[PDB]
């Protein structure tokens, strides 16, 4: 029908939530995702650049750090062509690799991180502190970058920070804007769809997506789970300007291709079905 946009999806919805089929659904998705070489990620040399062996960037789509000895990062460059996105997909970096991380950010001419994880969850570190929390500059002398808190917007379930990002050799500045999404646990879900596209309207509004930057970075712990979820949803949605029919589980088999394991869980794959849905009547 004429003005809902989101119909064939919320038909399929409903139709999956009758017949409770998320898990065959979400074990669909994993039996037909197939797996590409990742040589460069299992060399001795990069095992401590790696935060989970299981875990591994494909070749064909890694981002390689430029005018290094060692160009490996765990990032993968996710792009959907029909959509005209592009994004970054990557670990929450270790200690040894948060040099490595603004290396890249600067390489690519990121504008926007967004982080969707918590630095410590469940008694456990997911990912390392990479930028500072108070006014003392933290320094990577490793790749010759400084990183400045500019200023800090606390929501009830996000984080906004500017950070300054500075190449100490060549003197150049960058505002990077910093999405911190505290609300969404670690293989769950966030605390609504309601919170979540409040979140992503905001990383929209702010023009950190724009084609003229180079593509957002995205990551949680392991940049698969929450990082794939916050990702097909977004991608779907840019889909939906187009007002064909959208095929959710092909546009995200096709998303990994470039990065495995997109989306944990099937409530993860549920939640994106919300999303989208909830996302498109907002719009
Ligand atoms: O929703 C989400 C879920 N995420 C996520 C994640 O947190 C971790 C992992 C992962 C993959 N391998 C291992 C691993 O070997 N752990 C060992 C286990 C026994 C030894 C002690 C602890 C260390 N852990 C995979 C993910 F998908 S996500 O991608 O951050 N977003």
């Amino acid at each position: 029908p004429l003005g809902s946009p989101w119909g064939s999806i919320e038909r399929e919805f409903e139709e999956l939530d009758t017949q409770r089929r998320w898990q065959p659904l979400y074990l669909e998705i994993r039996n037909e995702s197939h797996d590409y070489p990742h040589r460069v990620a299992k060399f001795p040399e990069n095992r401590n650049r790696n935060r989970y062996r299981d875990v591994s960037p494909y070749d064909h789509s890694r981002v390689k750090l430029q005018n290094a000895e060692n160009d490996y990062i765990n990032a993968s460059l996710v792009d959907i062509e029909e959509a005209q996105r592009s994004y970054i997909l990557t670990q929450g970096p270790l200690p040894n690799t948060c040099c490595h991380f603004w290396l890249m950010v600067w390489q690519q001419k990121t504008k926007a991180v967004v982080m969707l994880n918590r630095i410590v969850e469940k008694e456990s570190v997911k990912c390392a502190q990479y930028w500072p929390t108070d006014d003392q500059e933290m320094l990577f002398k490793e790749t010759g970058f400084s990183v400045k808190l500019l200023s800090e917007d606390v929501k009830s379930y996000y984080t906004v920070h500017l950070l300054q990002l500075e190449n100490i050799n060549s003197g150049e500045t960058r505002t990077i804007s910093h999405f911190h999404y505290t609300t969404w646990p670690d293989f769950g879900v966030p605390e609504s769809p309601a919170s979540f596209l409040n979140f992503l309207f905001k990383v929209r509004e702010s023009g950190s997506l724009n084609p003229d930057h180079g593509p957002a970075v995205i990551h949680c712990s392991a940049g698969i789970g929450r990082s794939g979820t916050f990702s097909l949803v977004d991608t779907c949605l840019v889909l939906m300007e187009k007002g064909d029919d959208i095929n959710i589980k092909q546009v995200l088999l096709n998303m990994r291709k470039y990065r495995m394991g997109l989306i944990q869980t099937p409530d993860q794959l549920r939640f994106s079905y919300m999303a989208i849905i909830e996302g498109a009547k907002c719009i």
